[PDB]
């Protein structure tokens, strides 16, 4: 089940895959959970998303050292907001190579984030340009179009039934999407559907602010995003 490690929660999702969860008390919004992923690829570990803070992200690295005890070869972060990139400095202090969408790196300063060290770029069809994502192992990175933000990216894990939608995807019982100022209202619905089509066989949809869900999370997020266009 859930594994409490200090103020963080870790949950094994598949043999080589764990979800990390961290919390931030946001005035006016309560204590908000954010989820990312940890993947073991042979003798190395790959991280998807930081925690909200540097201190929490250092604790993720501490958990990895205790439960896996292999080097963290790289981290990929899925857009320039605090839940996904708030802990970049902790990754850099630990010597970990970091990757984000070029657009996330461009937006990072004005969003109050530290940029990743390397920039991913994407083909017109959304798949990462392979030269920009060297040694990514099973991580299959896809840009579905603007939605939750202009720069949001998504990640499939080869050899598993898991795809990670980040903050683009909400769960199948979610009530709304909100009126968030960074969202692309014109394109959000198509981007959600493009994520589902990019990972057509993934049956476990992992996301930033809900527990893992079936593919109904995609249909429901899209079906909900329709009523904004
Ligand atoms: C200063 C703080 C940073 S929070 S990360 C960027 C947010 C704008 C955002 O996109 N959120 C926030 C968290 C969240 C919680 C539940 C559903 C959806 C979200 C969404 C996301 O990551 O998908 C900040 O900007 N805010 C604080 C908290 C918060 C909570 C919920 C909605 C908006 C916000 C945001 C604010 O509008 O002040
Ligand atoms: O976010
Ligand atoms: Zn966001
Ligand atoms: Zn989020």
């Amino acid at each position: 089940g859930d594994q409490r490690f200090g103020d963080l929660v870790f949950r094994q999702l598949a043999p080589n895959v764990w979800q990390h969860t961290s919390y931030l008390d946001m005035p006016g919004f309560g204590a908000v959970a954010s989820n990312g992923l940890i993947v073991r690829d042979g003798g190395r570990v790959l991280v998807v998303d930081t925690a909200w803070t540097d201190d929490q992200t250092a604790q993720i690295l501490n958990w990895i050292k205790q439960e896996i005890n292999l080097p963290v070869a790289l981290a990929v972060v899925t857009h320039a907001h605090q839940d996904k990139m708030g802990g970049m400095d902790a990754l850099h202090a630990a010597g970990i190579a970091t990757y984000a969408n070029a657009l996330s790196n461009q937006l990072a300063p004005q969003e109050g984030m530290v940029a990743a060290q390397h920039s991913l770029t994407f083909a017109a069809n959304g798949w990462v340009e392979p030269a920009t994502a060297p040694n990514f192992g099973p991580l299959k990175v896809f840009y579905p179009g603007p939605g939750h933000t202009s720069d949001n990216i998504t990640v499939g894990i080869d050899g598993t039934d898991i795809a990670f939608g980040g903050c683009l995807i909400k769960d199948s019982k979610a009530k709304s999407l909100g009126n968030l100022g960074d969202a692309d209202t014109e394109h959000y619905a198509a981007s959600a559907r493009a994520f589902g089509a990019a990972f057509p066989k993934a049956s476990m949809i992992v996301m930033s602010h809900s527990a893992p869900d079936s593919r109904a999370a995609i249909t429901h997020t899209a079906r909900m995003a329709d009523k904004l266009r």
